[PDB]
């Protein structure tokens, strides 16, 4: 592999155009490999998936979910069991339990209507507002209903703690990651360390919060009649797994859906405002198939080719998850002719797959018609090649869950309201990097619409 190069996610694409699809970088102490091409990634993660299905052993990882995290657990024989049930259980709720689709669809509807309420009221007359704090609230409330059944009221005190948990979490994860590349920072006092502690105590305070919900759920109506929410489904579905694994995976299912689905909606909104033509086409397609007397539902998703095309290309354009969770090699392997030793950290650049000019002819241009190939004038299945949920054995287990969720959100948001940009904000979607690519602070005006 090309020798370690010294110094965002765009920098990785700069070196791939010059030093090859695969190369090494020095991250302080640890050396790391980078995969940038769809060829180098599909090869490593799909073909040789079992070889790249590992995670680095980091300080940030273990405290999460009480050292039993699915997202940060090492590749092990018991981990494989943790995923199989985790993937199967979550798949059960999103699609397959006609009830869970309903129980989920009800929770998405409810919070989605609360969203247009607070969005319109906040834009009374000609007022503009920042939708970022509303998207995080809608995401946190919905996922609480999926994990714990109870969809709290926005003023509920316990719900205020969840919101307060996500904030500090996203604000201190940076320190938790700095220790992973600068482990000596813990050898003396400094602000990063003082923050790393706050991050580790957070995942303890929050795991106990979820462990409680588990106990109070377990010793409650146990005929097995129906899973109220994700918690029961995990209990019903239980090498051997310690019973403590059920709440450990739910702590990940919650923490995972937060920052991404929020950013997802933030992009879907700021895009409606910067491209009013496509917003119209989206708006036309809902009135034509669904009508004006009822709200959209999932059973219309097949009959809504453009709405999803807008979704799939919003994910491609933003690529708000530019780099996946760092992988580690399970054994020695070779990719593109290079030797790869074991226990080596390897990043996966999803941004390079979504902006490779050969694949996507005009990469930096927002055009949802890509996934609509007019010869059939129906949605084309190229979406599967959009890299945002990753690939292989560590791919997101909530892919088919967040697709329905987001589909129901923008379809309700666009079926009821008209999103206008702010004329003073200089257009030009400016990005805020780190975690996921959130669009830097913006404001929009949301008004109802008629037909
Ligand atoms: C827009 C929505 C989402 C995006 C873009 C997203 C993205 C990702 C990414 C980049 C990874 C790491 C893949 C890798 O390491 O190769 C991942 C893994 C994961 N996701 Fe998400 N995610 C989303 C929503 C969700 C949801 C809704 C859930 C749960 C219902 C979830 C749970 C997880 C878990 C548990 C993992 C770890 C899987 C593993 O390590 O084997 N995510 N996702
Ligand atoms: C790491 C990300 C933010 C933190 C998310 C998280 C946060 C906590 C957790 O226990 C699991 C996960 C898995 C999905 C993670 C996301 C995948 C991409 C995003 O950057």
């Amino acid at each position: 592999p090309p020798g370690p190069f010294p110094w965002p996610h765009l920098s990785f694409a700069r070196l791939a155009r010059r030093y090859g699809d695969v190369f090494q970088i020095r991250l302080g102490s640890c050396p790391v490999v980078v995969l940038n091409g769809e060829r180098a990634i599909r090869q490593a993660l799909v073909q040789q998936g079992a070889a790249f299905a590992g995670r680095p052993p980091f300080p940030s990882f273990q405290v999460v979910s009480g050292g039993r995290s699915l997202a940060f657990g090492r590749y092990s024989e018991r981990w494989k069991v943790q995923r199989r049930v985790a993937h199967s259980t979550v798949r059960a709720f999103s699609t397959g339990q006609p009830r869970s689709r309903r129980v989920l669809e009800q929770h998405v509807l409810g919070e989605a209507r609360e969203l247009v309420r607070l969005l319109v009221r906040g834009s009374a007359g000609g007022a503009f507002l920042d939708p970022a704090p509303l998207t995080v609230v809608a995401v946190a409330n919905v996922m609480s209903a999926v994990c714990f059944g109870c969809r709290y009221s926005h003023d509920d005190a316990e719900f205020r703690g969840l919101l307060s948990h996500n904030e500090k979490f996203g604000r201190t994860v940076g320190a938790g990651s700095l220790v992973d590349v600068l482990p000596w920072l813990q050898r003396f006092p400094n602000p990063v360390r003082t923050a790393f502690r706050d991050f580790q105590q957070l995942n303890r305070d929050f795991y106990s919060f979820v462990l409680d919900k588990f106990l109070r759920h377990r010793s409650s109506l146990r005929p097995g009649a129906a899973p109220r929410d994700m918690m029961d489904a995990f209990i019903h579905t239980v090498p051997r797994l310690d019973l403590e694994y059920v709440p450990a995976t739910v702590t990940d299912i919650f923490g995972a859906s937060q920052d991404t689905l929020s950013t997802a909606l933030q992009w879907l909104l700021i895009l409606f405002t910067r491209y009013p033509e496509v917003q119209a086409r989206v708006q036309e397609e809902l009135d034509r198939v669904v009508g004006r007397d009822r709200l959209p539902c999932m059973d219309d998703q097949p009959h809504l080719p453009y709405v999803m095309a807008f979704l799939y290309e919003a994910m491609r354009f933003s690529s708000f998850v530019p780099v996946t969770i760092p992988h580690a090699t399970t054994a020695d392997t070779s990719i593109m002719g290079y030797h790869i030793p074991k226990d080596t950290v390897v990043f996966v650049n999803q941004w390079s797959v979504n902006h490779d000019p050969v694949k996507w002819p005009n990469p930096e241009d927002f055009n949802p018609a890509r996934f609509l190939d007019k010869n059939g004038f129906i949605n084309k299945d190229l979406a599967s090649s959009v890299m945002i949920f990753s690939v292989g054995k560590r791919r997101c287990i909530g892919e088919e869950l967040s697709k329905m969720q987001l589909f129901l959100f923008i379809s309700i948001l666009a079926h009821q309201c008209n999103f206008r940009a702010n004329p003073d904000e200089d257009s030009k979607m400016d990005f805020s990097y780190g975690l996921t690519i959130k669009p830097k602070s913006f404001t929009i005006n949301v008004t109802l619409r008629s037909t």
